[PDB]
């Protein structure tokens, strides 16, 4: 066991191993607070997240377990990963706090797109890295479900990592089937989000800046058109099908006119991501092979993930049992090779 030390940062107590020095508050990001720090063992700048109230309710205890299980499984250059996870507790009896450690990332995609316009070459590289991480995530049967610019961490090398995967105006990046509350949406919802992000990087403008869920769907249908007969056959909900058919029909717009002046390969890919029928949307693996990424695509360096057991999601357990399971996962953590 290492030696811990205690301090207060922004009305919050931080107790960390002495290997982490020079903690500076970076902001209350996520179900937790984040501090930048200097890792004396490696010489690298790290981000340390302290979870808030991790075992206060069954909801929190399960979510804490879910996030730790998820972060421990991900080992990919374009997905946020765990350098370390620790607790100051010496036993389960006094186990009450969980701290997570990853490499410090300088900014998010929202900070970049707002502060500067991006050339087509940067768009290629950024979207390529999103899709490469997504191929990995999806191969483990994990859906992100909330991809957006602020969940994409980026540093000055333009290296990118996906944050907050698999966890839990209205969402401008959410797939339309979600706005319609379809309960059997699948991993292609993330491809829709990537299309919206890509469009924004190319134009500098939010593609679908809806004011609420109804307006969000309206804006979407204005660009991609109202559902065709093939898609209508797949809608079981009677209220939804009746609503969709009651709308005045909208034609699909030509993306080459909407994104005039963009690389026509970029436009072709957007067409393939922003398809209304989720069954016809391009997958992450397929998108990586698209000619738009010809200068980065390497089929021998686009790996998939090990199998990921999500069976715990269907279990009904006590707080103390979720806490014990989380404790087990803290103690069994093995840091990645230096
Ligand atoms: C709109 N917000 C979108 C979310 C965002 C954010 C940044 C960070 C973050 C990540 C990396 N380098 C700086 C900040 C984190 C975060 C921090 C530490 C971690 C340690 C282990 C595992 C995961 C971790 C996630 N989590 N969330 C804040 C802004
Ligand atoms: F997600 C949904 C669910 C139901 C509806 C709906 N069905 N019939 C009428 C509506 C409707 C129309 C306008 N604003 C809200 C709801 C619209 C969207
Ligand atoms: F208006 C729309 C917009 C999107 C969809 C849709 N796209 N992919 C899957 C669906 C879908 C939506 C609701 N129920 C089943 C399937 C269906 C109707």
């Amino acid at each position: 066991r290492p030696t811990f030390y205690r301090q207060e940062l922004n009305k919050t107590i931080w107790e960390v191993p002495e290997r982490y020095q020079n903690l500076s508050p970076v902001g209350s990001g996520a179900y937790g607070s984040v501090c930048a720090a200097f890792d004396t063992k490696t010489g690298l700048r790290v981000a340390v997240k302290k979870l808030s109230r991790p075992f206060q309710s069954i909801i929190h205890a399960k979510r804490t377990y879910r996030e730790l299980r998820l972060l421990k499984h991900m080992k990919h250059e374009n997905v946020i990963g765990l350098l370390d996870v620790f607790t100051p507790a010496r036993s389960l009896e006094e186990f009450n706090d969980v701290y997570l450690v990853t490499h410090l990332m300088g900014a998010d995609l929202n900070n970049i797109v707002k502060c500067q316009k991006l050339t087509d070459d940067h768009v290629q590289f950024l979207i390529y890295q999103i899709l490469r991480g997504l191929k990995y995530i999806h191969s483990a049967d994990i859906i992100h479900r909330d991809l957006k610019p602020s969940n994409l961490a980026v540093n000055e090398d333009c290296e990118l990592k996906i944050l907050d995967f698999g966890l839990a105006a209205t969402r401008w990046y959410r797939a339309p089937e979600i706005m319609l509350n379809w309960m059997h949406y699948n991993q292609t919802v993330d491809i829709w989000s990537v299309g919206c992000i890509m469009a924004e990087l190319l134009t500098g403008r939010t593609l679908f800046p809806g004011t609420d869920h109804i307006d969000q769907l309206k804006l979407i249908l204005r660009l991609v058109g109202t559902p065709g007969a093939e898609l209508l056959k797949k809608i079981s909900s009677e209220s939804a099908r009746n609503y969709i058919q009651s709308l005045t029909q909208m034609p699909k717009m030509n993306f080459a006119n909407v994104f005039i002046g963009a690389n026509p390969l970029a436009v072709d890919l957007l067409e393939k991501m922003l398809v209304l029928d989720s069954d016809k949307r391009i997958t992450a693996a397929q998108a990586l092979a698209h000619a738009y990424f010809a200068q980065y695509h390497d089929p021998d360096d686009e790996p998939v993930a090990d199998p990921y057991d999500q069976s715990f999601e269907s279990r009904d357990l006590l707080i103390d049992e979720w806490k014990s399971l989380t404790y087990d996962e803290v103690i069994s953590f093995v840091p990645p090779p230096l």
